[PDB]
């Protein structure tokens, strides 16, 4: 993602992008001579292409079992005894395998436990929202703050950086984010200046003909 | 192929099998712990399927060129000077591509010269043949006598037969002819006895009825 910046300084702006990063980018899945070679590897089956066309196949069936199974199970209910909880429970039983093969397919085991969709069956149900508007939580990747504390790990973030960070930002301040797992290069680009000229036009002057 | 044969010796059914496989057969085209390494190759990418697709994807559209081709250079003649072969000769440039390419994908370039498709240019269009009855000789591998007399090689064909060659055949014979580069397997089995029994039906006491 860009971003646009003022007068910060280095760790000011890493906090910044930090308080960015837990709702724009995607949660962290981590389950997600020499020219002869190269050559040699075109020239074979395109082994990649035929696996992700198989495997966004196998996700959309695996997504479309779960769009009908979550669209029956909340049929299984009505409005109107039985509290939201209850009612969660009752209708998580007609979706938690399609829930469940979706969830491995798409390797998103670790994020979403029984009890958190039940949780979120239940607020659902609770707010009247949708099967759509339920699986809005589970069929896209979904940022880092939508999901559990535990994964969130914002007491380990580090900041390395080649220039000291109580300095302000300038163009070409490239930093790093780093957790555990994975890492955020940060790269700086000065906004460039702007030279606007102002040009009129008429707007009776628009005048059109028949050919081309 | 499945025969029937009669009471004919090994070597006059081998001769009888010959004359079928001229015109029978497509032409021989040379140019198309354990267990655990048997699950190993399964579980692998089906390699073999999506070439296989591949394969029969590119010649589908090199069919379709070829199709396009013919019929663009057969209309650029008329029935009405010029005689067949300078017709055929003057067609043949605004096909002869589409022609090559289309060998060339169906491993098909030692059976169909340049003189080859010439003559047999000048042949339907002296017939009045269509582009469709141009295009069954290449478009299909057919058989063998369809082809040059030097791919037939008649004089060159081997009984290998575990019984004597004069003695006729019997339930069970299998015997050999071989050429240079393949062989033709031939497997014998009598013809069962046949009990027919007869049973008469009323054509008027046929009589239906609504549901199911």
């Amino acid at each position: 993602r860009f971003y646009n910046v003022g007068h910060l300084s280095i760790q000011r702006v890493a906090v910044w992008i930090l308080e960015k990063y837990y709702h724009d980018f995607p949660v962290y899945n981590p389950a997600l001579v020499i020219a002869a070679a190269a050559r040699r590897r075109d020239n074979s089956h395109n082994e990649y292409y035929y696996e992700e066309a198989e495997h966004e196949r196998r996700v959309r069936k695996r997504r479309a079992r779960l769009v009908v199974a979550v669209e029956e199970a909340f049929t299984h209910i009505k409005r109107l005894v039985m509290d939201p909880r209850e009612a969660a429970q009752a209708i998580f039983a007609s979706m938690a395998r399609a829930m469940q093969k979706y969830l491995r397919t798409t390797k998103q085991q670790p994020y979403h436990t029984m009890e958190s969709i039940l949780q979120h069956l239940e607020f659902c149900i609770t707010h009247d929202m949708t099967p759509k508007a339920f699986l809005e939580r589970y069929l896209a990747a979904g940022p880092t703050i939508q999901y559990h504390k535990e994964r969130w790990l914002a007491k380990q973030w580090t900041l390395v950086s080649e220039e000291p960070v109580t300095n302000g930002l300038k163009d070409g301040i490239v930093f790093l984010l780093k957790r555990q797992d994975f890492s955020l290069v940060v790269s700086t680009k000065k906004v460039p200046f702007f030279k606007l000229s102002e040009e009129f036009v008429d707007p009776k002057s628009h005048k059109f003909v028949m050919r081309l």
